[PDB]
């Protein structure tokens, strides 16, 4: 069983707290003296990439695969997803990424986000929304909108539903909103990514809509990153989801040390809050060592140019069978590397409503 | 000064040995025309199989093609392979021609030979009246028709039972979804599934029998001549269906003249299988390329040249440009393209079927919308 253990690193725009997550998290790896904990260094070499780019892509993919790794942390978008993760398959090197997860069934793809469709449904059907507005963008797949869909007719959802992903001009944003006040709806779910959520609820406010009387639910688990204070203090109601519990002593642990490193070192450790997609990052490095604790355990023979390895599916396998306590809760994985058994927490405004999982449902406080 | 011989790359998959029989057929049809204003330089193609939509097999096949010296590329791609190669193409400014499905996406670089599906389905829908309807789909060729369906339903008062049934394998599932849509009182069925799919739904249909008479299947696939509806037809089915290749137009009946005559050793499936459409816009790929490049020859563009390290050809947006101008006729009509590759201007026809019997029924444009024959 070697010495060191080699990670790649493939990172985006946008990336970068996550990407201080990640180096600080194979510190904590490394500088454990527990030797048990710790029967191997792990080693890492990063890229930094363009996603809307073939070439970037396949570039630090190749780059990782030339240097010898035994799998991939990183990150993929909607244009990069099929390229990254279909490359991995090919050559039998397991990818695990905070990123979107997949309705697809894919092999060596390790997704540590677990979806959210399930407890959207569940929320819309405790709150008895008939009528509603979905307003989305499609930077996470279609996962979401596929299960509304499905569902609708059964629930009696009427479903006013506007694709926003494309808009520019922010009075768009706001003809969107005008026209839904002329049909009378008060209810609005948003499946966008946080930037452009937070783009919506200001044209919310502007418009004068957060009163009582609207309900926003906000289809996202980066909850923390929404600019949603002023629209709670018009008094509208907000639901939202997370997956990080401030009560967990392994977040508490971590945020007390991540806030405290030099900002030279680790870019947005002490300013900006903590993405939910950095304790992913972090959980990310707790599998893989998981994994390969496993693996030299069980006595594995783990061994080790791109376009001119069966140790990848042992290597698959031992993350894929990991049951490890993170900063996400249970972490639990089913053979398409999808979360199992895994938590999800509900918000009202600014208290946790209750909780959702595969199993209960939907659960109230 | 404009060279004598313009190269072309063709990335063909899984199941188009028909589109590839097309291509070459369509490249000798230009290359043997003896008027030199129609035929100013030589066509050529280096043809590569992709053994898969994985990025490995894509990869090797478009660097391929780009080592070689390629003017332009024309093929195919699926859900795996779509952004993987036609982002190689738009970073390298080549342009990629294809009869895959479109995008409802604002891509450069790709010029988009099929039409666009979703508004001809929404003017039927709206056109017969559909309120309560079960919508079967698979997402092979994106989520553009899924997202229009939804964007209108309230405003429509369509009450919409999708399902989703692209990763069905037993078939014993497509006959449990029809027993519960039954339990929904359910007549109207929407199936935007690729052609295969579309087939085994039909089968279950006819196995289970009372699922034609009193029902109405409306196939949302341009592949409408190699749906095998026969069976559901005798039972007193409606069936709609939609095409882009009218036989009886001029270039499709001189086109089928000469091609049902090919060997089948050089040529095979052109005698023993309906001409699927895609190669009809396989055909009308090569008019638009023939057309874009001799447009250039007149205008004296420069073409000159044609990976892994990203340097665009300079030329590259010139092409493009060129290949999106073109105003031609082809096997499927009136061919023309608006700034992102996508098809304007063209026009969808509308086929029924009915227990008396079967006939065009109509024709869909952007400008016309729905139009029917009397
Ligand atoms: C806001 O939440 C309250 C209970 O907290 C609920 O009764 C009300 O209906 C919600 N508003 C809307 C528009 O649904
Ligand atoms: C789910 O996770 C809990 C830990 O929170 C564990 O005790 C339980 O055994 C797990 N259930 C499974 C694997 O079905
Ligand atoms: C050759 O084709 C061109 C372009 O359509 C046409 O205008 C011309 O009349 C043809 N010439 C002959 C000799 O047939
Ligand atoms: C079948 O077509 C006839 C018109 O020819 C129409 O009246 C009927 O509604 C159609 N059937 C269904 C189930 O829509
Ligand atoms: C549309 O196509 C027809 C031929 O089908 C052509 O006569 C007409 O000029 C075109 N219209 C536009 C707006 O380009």
């Amino acid at each position: 069983f070697p010495n060191t253990i080699s990670i790649g690193g493939l990172f985006m725009r946008n990336t970068v707290q996550e990407h201080s997550a990640f180096r600080f998290a194979v510190q904590l790896y490394n500088t454990n003296q527990n030797t048990t904990e710790k029967p191997f260094h792990l080693n890492y070499h990063v890229d930094h990439l363009d996603s809307s780019n073939s070439f970037s892509v396949t570039n630090a993919f190749c780059s990782q695969f030339s240097r010898g790794v035994y799998a991939i942390f990183g990150f993929y978008d909607q244009m990069s997803m099929n390229t990254l993760t279909s490359f991995c398959g090919a050559l039998h090197t397991s990818f695990v990424t905070p990123s979107f997860p997949t309705d697809a069934d894919v092999q060596f793809v390790i997704q540590m986000r677990p979806a959210l469709k399930g407890a959207i449904l569940s929320l819309l059907s405790y709150y008895k929304w008939e009528k509603f507005v979905y307003l989305y963008d499609t930077e996470r797949g279609f996962s979401v909108l596929q299960a509304i869909m499905e569902a609708a007719v059964q629930n009696n959802w009427q479903v006013t539903a506007r694709s926003v992903g494309n808009i520019k001009d922010v009075q768009e944003f706001r003809r969107i909103i005008e026209e839904m006040d002329r049909r009378q709806e008060k209810r609005y779910l948003i499946d966008c990514e946080v930037e452009r959520i937070n783009t919506i609820l200001e044209q919310v406010v502007i418009l004068g809509k957060h009163s009582r009387g609207y309900h926003y639910m906000l289809a996202n688990l980066g909850f923390t990153d929404i600019l949603l204070e002023r629209v709670m203090h018009g008094g509208a109601n907000i639901t939202g989801f997370q997956i990080v519990n401030n009560e967990n002593p392994m977040v508490q642990q971590f945020i007390q040390r991540w806030v405290r490193l030099d900002e030279r070192e680790f870019p947005e450790a002490k300013n900006a809050p903590l993405k939910y997609t950095s304790a992913l990052t972090h959980d990310a490095i707790l599998v893989i060592a998981e994994a390969f604790r496993y693996l030299r355990r069980q006595r594995v023979d783990v061994s080790r140019d791109c376009l001119a390895w069966s140790q990848g599916i042992d290597i698959e396998r031992a993350l894929k069978m990991v049951q490890v306590q993170g900063m996400t809760g249970n972490i639990q994985f089913d053979t398409y590397g999808r979360r199992t058994n895994y938590t999800i927490d509900v918000y009202e405004m600014s208290r946790k409503a209750g909780y959702w999982n595969e199993y209960e449902r939907f659960v109230p406080f």
